[PDB]
């Protein structure tokens, strides 16, 4: 039988994940260890198992760790902190969540002989930087993942040749577009998918030829690294502070329930700072707007469709509209561009 | 007569061994014939002695007969076959050993009269059974040593009152930490001393006193034959041929080679070994762990201190710390252990 695939992304914010039959998963890039659980299964029945990821996991000791994963991990007191997360792609902080990833998106019975092709990803300006340390990392992946009060395990294992690394935003507009934007796309122009994402924003161009195929240029596109929503969170954890005036500092989900709304309930009352969101979002809509005029000189004006991605774009797809108006639109999924992007440019092979 | 002192050792994997003057040596059992090394005299130069031991012994009959012997024989492919080693005391083998490290450590300037006391070693529970015939090789010890590529001999013969017999492991910690573990030893304690060398296993215990002397425990202490560093080598042999997934297998050298590093270098390329590497360390671990408390019941919490001895326990350590932790603790020469220990308890006569 033929090979599997995987297509997943390792993002920032949250693990978004697709496989060669469609089925897709999403869930934030939180872990915590995981504790006993038949207690809460008796109040509430779970019926989502994103929102309820107990789970072990065996190692090459072949010793199983329980895990809290996703969004069961963001309402834990005792998370990861989120905010000094480590870039290092080969650490265990990415296993588990790279395990889930592969763990979901397995159906049940398949056979052991046919192995799939993962497909993962990269910045792009460190794509080339952590090659290898991914690369690394796959060839050590050998755990076996058990997900508990759901009970059914993974043997995950991948030898050589059957990973494929991609950059972000390689395929989501090369590929992923391009049975629809050949008709757009006619001699000699720029596509540019711009994904706003947790610690980075990402930009990455395409100069179509005479023949009407898309071609990579680098010193038009790069990482705005550091640029993102990260800017966001940091700018809001001190707008509380500066409207608590107390030292009442917010936690985990406090500060992430902030940003996605702007009224965090504190002492039985919202406490308002939708204001400050916009500026937070005004200054990052500032930081790539301006940095696009540092890759793009007149060639701005050489632009047939500007595409922005990543759940950040979500909530600033009319904000970073301004870039240009009545030709920027929205990629079909905001979140999942670069797992779809690396689907389809996966099964190229 | 002053006379001088030299303390060996027998370890099948090497041969440790130091002098009076503490000029210690180390090198692996292996022999095998001498050839004439003119050639590679003039391309590279044979200064290292120790690892460069192509020498000469005469015999009572005054029978010449060249040797490889210890780093050059390891590289020779035609060498002791030194995994089935026999274990004869007396053998032509080990009649060459011990001969090798004396001339080695017999030093300069001696005087007409003066002879040397030599230390030598058993197995512990074989120190019953083997005492005879160590005792008819020492007697039986005439000989005349010559050094090839270096330009010196000595002479080479002993009598009674020469000869010194203590146990492997006995005067490791009874001397050697004798003024030192006097301020651990308070009242009614055991010690533990657990050598970890390559073909043996052995584990001797002392009971001190109420008057800080130590007392002996035969039933607490064995030498576990058939456990050492010899099962993880005879383990990772079948084990590359198992990952290399060809049938094709080490040769002597990659065998010593191998469980140092655990990548071996095959057929222009790394073959990865390394999770076996961890899995037989952790192996052979659980096996020491498990045997001690087969002679230690309740009266492993009698203990203050336990140390550890043989090549195997310092890369062991970390997997031998399972015994008792904070209590289990590192000799500061894993190899030497056993030689000061020959050396000043030696030094009695
Ligand atoms: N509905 C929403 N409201 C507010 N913010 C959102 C929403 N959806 C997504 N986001 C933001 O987008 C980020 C997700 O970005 P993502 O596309 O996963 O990029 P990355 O690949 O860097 O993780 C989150 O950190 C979150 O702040
Ligand atoms: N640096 C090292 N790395 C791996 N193994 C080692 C190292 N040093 C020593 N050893 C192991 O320890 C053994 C030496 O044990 P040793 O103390 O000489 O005991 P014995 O008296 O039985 O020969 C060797 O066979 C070797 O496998
Ligand atoms: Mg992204
Ligand atoms: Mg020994």
């Amino acid at each position: 039988m033929n090979k599997y695939t995987i297509a997943i992304d390792l993002g920032y914010g949250q693990i978004k994940g697709i496989n060669q039959d469609n089925k897709r998963v999403i869930f934030p890039s939180i872990i915590s260890s995981g504790k006993d659980r038949s207690l809460d299964t008796f109040f509430n029945s779970i019926d989502n198992i994103v929102d309820n990821i107990h789970v072990k996991i065996l190692d090459e000791y072949f010793n199983e760790k329980e895990y809290f994963v996703g969004e069961l991990a963001k309402r834990q007191p005792s998370n990861s902190s989120f905010i000094n997360r480590d870039n290092k792609i080969n650490s265990e902080e990415n296993k588990v969540l790279l395990a889930t990833a592969l763990g979901l998106l397995i159906p049940n019975d398949l056979p052991n002989d046919t192995k799939i092709h993962i497909v993962t990803g990269l910045p792009l300006e460190h794509f080339i930087k952590q090659k290898q340390a991914l690369n690394d990392m796959l060839k050590d992946f050998e755990h076996t993942i058990k997900f508990v009060d759901h009970n059914f395990s993974r043997n995950i294992k991948f030898e050589e040749s059957n990973i494929t690394l991609f950059p972000q935003g390689a395929g989501a507009i090369f590929s992923k577009i391009n049975n629809d934007i050949s008709s757009l796309l006619i001699k000699e122009t720029f596509i540019g998918l711009i994904d706003v994402g947790f610690k980075t924003t990402d930009i990455v161009v395409f100069r179509i030829n005479k023949d009407k195929e898309p071609v990579f240029e680098q010193e038009m596109s790069a990482t705005l690294d550091g640029l993102g929503m990260i800017n966001i969170y940091n700018t809001m954890d001190k707008a509380f502070t500066d409207n608590s005036r107390d030292g009442s500092k917010l936690n985990t989900e406090q500060l992430m329930l902030l940003c996605e709304e702007g009224k965090i309930f504190f002492k039985g009352d919202y406490i308002d700072l939708k204001k400050d969101l916009i500026k937070a979002r005004k200054t990052l809509s500032t930081n790539i707007i301006n940095k696009a005029d540092g890759l793009w000189g007149s060639r701005k004006n050489s632009f047939n469709s500007i595409m922005i991605a990543g759940g950040g774009g979500k909530v600033l797809y009319n904000h970073l509209k301004l870039i240009e108006p009545n030709m920027c639109q929205l990629i079909d999924n905001p979140e999942f561009a670069n797992a779809i992007g690396y689907l389809e440019f996966g099964k190229q092979f």
